[PDB]
């Protein structure tokens, strides 16, 4: 049983991602549910998910392609009892060498503002805000992808 | 006696940008002084200004690089008898110029919600935002330079 990494839009890769947002962004932090799932998310939407076993998935981020070779990463969450050793930043590392091979130059986050550094180190740097949106700081980050 | 355009950190020409920014953010629109002006407004800051006659500047830019070759043009603004008659579309189609010249690839501009359509006729797109800040609606916009 080794770790897996999964990019796809399969309806059980799908609904990986879906429980861990579910249970990270809608019932242990409050957002409303019609919020944190949106348009966006159709059968053709395609998540990157990390899993210790095949019944086990502990981390997640959402693919969203946007216009001139720009990846947005977003809807990134990982699994209460598994946060803080690394498995975000390994899934991260992952998508960015996927984006890559699919001819996208630069990868783009919305961050909360306590996360600045934690994408700084896995070089990132702000080009906006901080702002606000939905009530809370946000702030833009790019990075080049080499 | 032919219009004329300037891009410099002059005397004279901050001069003339200082007095237009001035008379529309702070005295007509009531934006605090030292919100309007801030800590990039040094000696060796650039300006765009569009001058009709030598003793009349009528709308300005200044000139805000930042890294990986894009260009943000901001505090952008013109004298009020003299607003919707294209001068300020003018003034901007030359800064895009200047900018190329220098190795520039992309135009940057973080406008009021209410200029949206503007920027798009000339070529601009969202690619962040709505949001907020110092009170009102503002979106980040960009271009690629040819």
């Amino acid at each position: 049983n080794a770790m897996k990494i999964i990019f796809s839009a399969s309806p059980a890769n799908r609904a990986a991602a879906y429980a861990l947002r579910q249970a990270v962004f809608v019932e242990e932090r409050g957002i409303s549910a019609d919020v944190e799932f949106d348009v966006k998310d159709t059968d053709q939407c395609e998540y990157a998910v990390l899993y210790l076993q095949p019944d086990l998935p502990i981390t997640t981020l959402r693919l969203e392609p946007q216009a001139d070779h720009v990846m947005r990463f977003g809807r990134v969450c990982t699994r209460k009892a598994y946060r803080g050793h690394g498995w975000g930043r390994q899934l991260l590392t992952a998508a960015e060498e996927w984006a890559t091979q699919r001819g996208f130059t630069h990868g783009e986050i919305h961050g909360e503002l306590t996360a600045q550094r934690f994408y700084e180190l896995c070089g990132y740097r702000v080009t906006a805000g901080p702002y606000d949106e939905d009530g809370a700081p946000v702030v833009i980050m790019h990075k080049q992808l080499l």
